């Protein structure tokens, strides 16, 4: 029945909000729609594979505030392994590099691959991370799609295509479903390209070892019985002295406030009373979350290694089921694994496919990119489509159609009265990522705390000390990166 | 408790489906979430100004369907006023006209303007009403914009400005938040761009006299106590034998079928068991609703018609407020009213200020418009923001951004076990009409009737006959409308002769 503050969801960004409260001596309930604590985290437990993350897994330097949460929990991480060669497949050939980029020879090509990167990059400067509706030509941007924005930019088909995997991967969604204002913003607000695409140094740099599952486990540990499972919203009314928060089995929370920490589109799963104000009414109809299956191959040996590739697959082309694979084997050598993602139409596509007939394709895939016959004989296999999940509507994260972001963007964490919005998709900082949950779910914590005066107004928003066991190099350019030509501009120039 | 058929939602295409079943003798429920019936059909009744359609207003030729069901529950209708001319205000002045499309007097724009209409009805003949996604180049015209489409088509910034009008009162969207299929679709499946544009022989041609919500409140009556208002729906369970449907309020229904009569998006307010298909949960997240307020303006007589005008207004520009209107008067002559579109971004926009300040606003842009001081001398004032509805989600209907129609829309309509979907949405002629509402819910409640093996397979999709009292003349092209060149087209042909 009564509290202080309800927190509608249990994911990171929930379990982070309440944990907050919790530790500031307020009376926190979380309500949960499933029967587990995770989210978009879920980490599974046999014995054929110890653990796997089939949701999300990765994290690396300057995503600080999940480093620091984990650790207090008292979670470790290790790296995945990137010490042999990666691979980018292209038309029928596997062409083994270091380095975060693939590489590319021919001359026109070079120039073309280096100005996309470069501009990608020098768009987001002109993008506030806090406010991308308020970037210069904010407009002009959203109402373009990323497919617009590649068409004019990449003068190569081989930068276009790379262009669109890039896009693929990062968002889950095709290059003409999503805003280009949005894009470049998703992409600034992580650090930009370097910081993004890469493994070491980068985004994929680490996984928890057990899993990121229990960083809302150890939470829930934690509040004990203050969390509550197979308690789906339903209705909230805001008409009254105290907050009414209604679940599906018909119990009833009173508090003083509310933490929405579910992905915003999810909020159409609630009754509103008295209704939500016009923007946030049509915002939430407005903002679908990408497709994508993890799947994980599991092999005897790590036999990738043996010739000198780390694991790492960019897999280009209508026809590969995958085109972004890393090595999952456990940081011990064993449980030998390659995961891979398929990534947003294919999702839908091979999502007609039996596992079996997944799993089969895959291991014929990785075959001829590995060009090893050991690939054929996988031990085991494990896979999620987030597509099918009422409570999270896809994944990995929230993207925005053209004309979305510039018209409703504002609203997404302005509060509704006594409701305040967490979740990854209202972060400034890795929105999108276990990160960002964290970001939005001590900041929503916080807003709260401000509003009760417990707070100054100036502890809203604080800054992360940065983590000492995942330290962050600068992201560097070269001189010629930074100054050699377009393929216009060298047209230009003749 | 029990009954044959749970219907969700009492709007249009949810009555009209519950009338089908309760006539061929099964036990109905309609659960409605608001304390009236019609939804996106809103009649208001005061004093000042008898009644007035603040939702879903206007019928045409080849609207049989919601022609005959009007008609059987004792409706008529009358003609909007299109005896005087027709405006098209652009770049701060009016031109009067007759007949639906604008005329343009610059050869080449002309060339240009000629080519759009006829390219947007070109390119509808190859998508299918029933299976749009089945276009040979659907995936192409999806993974684009209208946007996209308006900039490679039109080589006068004067047809683009048109074109861009013509989507933003079509759809209730800006061209660069709808995918080109979609669009092209959406106008092909209403019989073409003169069918659609059209008050005389086409869409707009007629009202009902007395508003339509008239019929979901005859419908209601005629059902009694078989419609619960104020039961919004929340949860659906199809693990057991019969169907077990929840509202808010927390009463219980069982049945052996249901009907979803909800705008698509509107089904996320649903909880499901067991979960929906993965392509119908990622749909229903992907299929926003547009932005429209729609406003009516009253004076003491209608003086327009003085002038020599109909009180129809094309109004091109982003500082008028409204796009469009047409005359609102009785067919008495009587409660003078100019109705007006606020659209898409513009609804966003105008919507922070307050109904004495819209009111205003309009009044300035009518009296400019018109030429008329008399403009400035509104009696009374009407407004409906239908963005603000939780039950609705918007108006008038639903668009599909880019790569959601291919990828999706065959779902759309796709039984869910024994969920079967009804809504203007899923109609395969005037989709997003009141039309388009009653083929669907008729067509949705035939497919439970054959389910249960009253009706054979072929009797689930049924023609109509023609009205009678709304006879369709059918549209014609001239011979030069058919073959003059666009622009570029031109230009080879001057390319072909310097040879
Ligand atoms: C799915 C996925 C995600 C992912 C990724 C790969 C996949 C396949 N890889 C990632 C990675 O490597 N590194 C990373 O940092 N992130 C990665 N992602 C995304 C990441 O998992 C998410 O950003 C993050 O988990 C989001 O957390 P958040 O707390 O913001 O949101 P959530 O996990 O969805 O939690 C919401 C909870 O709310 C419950 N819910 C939903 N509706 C209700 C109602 N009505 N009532 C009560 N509870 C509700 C959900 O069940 C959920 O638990
Ligand atoms: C809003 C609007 C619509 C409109 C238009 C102008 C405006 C401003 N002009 C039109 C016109 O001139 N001519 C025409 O033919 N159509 C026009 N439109 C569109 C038209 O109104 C719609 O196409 C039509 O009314 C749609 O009917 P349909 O029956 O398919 O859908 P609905 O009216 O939205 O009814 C749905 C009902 O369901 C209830 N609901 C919603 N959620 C629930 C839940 N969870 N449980 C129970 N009931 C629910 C809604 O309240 C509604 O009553
Ligand atoms: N959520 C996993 C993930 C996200 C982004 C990239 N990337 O390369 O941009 C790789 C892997
Ligand atoms: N729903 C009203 C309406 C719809 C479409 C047009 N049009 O011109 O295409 C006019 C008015």
């Amino acid at each position: 029945n009564k509290c202080d503050v309800v927190v509608v969801g249990g994911g990171i960004s929930g379990m982070a909000a309440a944990k907050l409260l919790h530790d500031s001596g307020l009376n926190v309930v979380v309500l949960e729609a499933r029967d587990r604590v995770g989210g978009r985290t879920y980490t599974l437990r046999n014995q054929k594979v110890k653990y796997v993350d089939l949701g999300g897994s990765y994290v690396g330097p300057t995503q600080n505030r999940i480093l620091r949460l984990a650790k207090e929990l008292g979670l470790e991480t290790y790296k995945v392994n990137e010490v042999e060669r990666l691979i980018h497949h292209v038309k029928g050939k596997s062409y083994p590099f270091r380095g975060p980029f693939p590489p590319v020879w021919n001359p026109i090509t070079y120039l073309d691959h280096n100005n996309f990167w470069r501009t990608m990059d020098d768009m987001g400067r002109e993008i506030p991370s806090d406010a991308p509706w308020k970037a210069p030509l904010a407009e002009e941007w959203d109402n373009m799609t990323m497919k617009e924005l590649l068409d004019k930019l990449c003068w190569t088909e081989s930068a276009k295509q790379l262009a669109t995997l890039f896009v693929n991967l990062c968002v889950t969604a095709e290059t003409h479903e999503v805003s280009a204002l949005w894009f470049l913003w998703y992409v600034k607000q992580c650090g930009g390209t370097t910081r993004i695409i890469s493994t070491t140094n980068g985004g994929q740099e680490r996984k928890f070892v057990g899993g990121s599952g229990q960083v809302s486990e150890r939470i829930m540990d934690l509040l004990g019985d203050r969390v509550k499972l197979e308690r789906p919203v339903i209705y909230i009314d805001q008409t009254r002295e105290n907050v009414l928060v209604e679940t599906l089995n018909h119990e009833m929370y009173e508090a003083k406030y509310v933490i929405s920490a579910i992905p915003p589109t999810l909020g159409m799963k609630i009754h509103f009373n008295p209704p939500l104000p016009m923007m946030r009414n049509q915002m939430i109809t407005r903002v679908p979350l990408g497709s994508v299956i993890k799947c994980i191959v599991y092999y005897k040996e790590p036999f990738w290694r043996k010739k000198d590739y780390c694991g790492t697959m960019i897999i280009d082309g209508e026809e590969a089921p995958v085109a972004y694979t890393l090595d999952d084997t456990k940081p011990e050598g064993n449980y030998a694994a390659i995961m891979g993602f398929i990534l947003a139409h294919k999702a839908r596509k091979l999502a007609r496919l039996t596992k079996e007939e997944r799993l089969k394709k895959l291991c014929e895939l990785y075959a001829k990119v590995l060009g090893s016959l050991e690939a054929l004989e996988p031990v085991h296999y494990e896979e999620k489509n987030w597509c099918e999940e009422q409570y999270s509507g896809g994944c990995y994260t929230t993207y925005f159609p053209p004309g979305i972001l510039t018209q409703y963007g504002r609203v997404l964490r302005q509060p509704v009265d006594r409701i305040y919005f967490a979740g990854t998709e209202t972060a400034t900082h890795w929105s999108g990522y276990m990160e960002g949950a964290v970001e939005a779910g001590e900041r929503a914590a916080r807003e709260i705390l401000h509003a009760m005066g417990k707070i100054p107004e100036d502890e809203i928003w604080q800054s992360e000390p940065e983590s000492v066991d995942v330290p962050a190099q600068p992201i560097t350019t070269t001189f010629l990166e930074r100054h050699l030509p377009s393929v216009p501009g060298l047209l230009r120039l003749i």
